[PDB]
C-alpha cells in the first residue's frame, strides 16, 4: 500500500559532506577568507552543488575549494587532521587546460563515492588550490602513520585519475608541511 523508493527517494550518499570555499582577500585574516559554501549527503544534491558552482578553472589565482566529510574543518587544527597528511597532485598550467577540472572531480566522485573501500574510514577530505604559479590538489588522510591505507589510497586515487606510472606522486604529513620548505611516502 505505499509508494516504491525507487522512484521518489533521493540517493543517500554514505557521508555528508561539506564544501568550503577559500577566497584570498589580502586584507583579511586567512581563518576568516575560508567560508563554507554549502553541505549534502545524497547524490542528486552534490550534482545540484557541483553544477551551479564555477568550473575550478575560471577561479581566480589564490582561490581555494574543499570538500571535508561533515565536522572534519579543513585546516591542520582538526583533531582528525593534525595527525595526518595528504596526497599531492602538483598540476603545472598546461594541465590547468587539460587536467584540473576533471582530476578535480573525479577527487570529488572518489570521496563520496567512497572509492577507497575499507580505507575510507581514513579519508578526511580534499583540497583544491588555484594559483598562478601552477595548481593544486590533495587528498587527506586522517594519520600519517598507517602505512597500509596511506599507501592503498594513493594508489587507489592515482589509478583512478588514470595517472601513468612514470608519474610519482607524493604524500607530506601536515607538521612537514606546517613547518617546512618533503615525502613520507611516494606512489
Ligand atoms: C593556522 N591556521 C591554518 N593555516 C593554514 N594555512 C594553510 C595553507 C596551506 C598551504 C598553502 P599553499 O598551497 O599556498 O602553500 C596555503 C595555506 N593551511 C592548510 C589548509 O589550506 C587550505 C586552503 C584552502 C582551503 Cl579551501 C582549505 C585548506 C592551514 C591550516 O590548515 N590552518
Amino acid at each position: 500500500e505505499v509508494a516504491n523508493p525507487e522512484h521518489y527517494i533521493k540517493h543517500p550518499l554514505q557521508n555528508r559532506w561539506a564544501l568550503w570555499f577559500f577566497k584570498n582577500d589580502k586584507s583579511k585574516t586567512w581563518q576568516a577568507n575560508l567560508r563554507l559554501i554549502s553541505k549534502f549527503d545524497t547524490v542528486e544534491d552534490f550534482w545540484a552543488l557541483y553544477n551551479h558552482i564555477q568550473l575550478s578553472s575560471n577561479l581566480m589565482p589564490g582561490c581555494d575549494y574543499s570538500l571535508f566529510k561533515d565536522g572534519i574543518e579543513p585546516m591542520w587544527e582538526d583533531e582528525k587532521n593534525k595527525r595526518g597528511g595528504r596526497w599531492l597532485i602538483t598540476l603545472n598550467k598546461q594541465q590547468r587546460r587539460s587536467d584540473l577540472d576533471r582530476f578535480w572531480l573525479e577527487t570529488l566522485l572518489c570521496l563520496i563515492g567512497e572509492s577507497f573501500d575499507d580505507y575510507s574510514d581514513d579519508v578526511c577530505g580534499a583540497v583544491v588550490n588555484v594559483r598562478a604559479k601552477g595548481d593544486k590538489i590533495a587528498i587527506w588522510t586522517t594519520e600519517c602513520e598507517n602505512r597500509e591505507a596511506v599507501t592503498h589510497i594513493g594508489r587507489v586515487y592515482k589509478e583512478r585519475l588514470g595517472l601513468p606510472p612514470k608519474i610519482v606522486i607524493g604524500y607530506q604529513s601536515h607538521a612537514d608541511t606546517a613547518t617546512k620548505s618533503k615525502n613520507r611516502f611516494v606512489v
